[PDB]
Parts: C-alpha cells; structure tokens; sequence
C-alpha cells in the first residue's frame, strides 16, 4: 500500500491511524 508516515510524519490513509508510527 501507499505510507502511513513518510518521513516520521502523520500521512493520512486507510489503515494508518492502525499502522505503528501514526497510531492515532
């Protein structure tokens, strides 16, 4: 899939906000 954090960020997708950096 496309990245749920690029570069440390908060990058918003589906199953992102599960994903381990961005855990929100």
């Amino acid at each position: 899939g496309p990245p749920c954090c690029l570069y440390g960020s908060c990058r918003p997708f589906p199953g992102c906000y599960n994903a381990l950096c961005c855990r929100k």
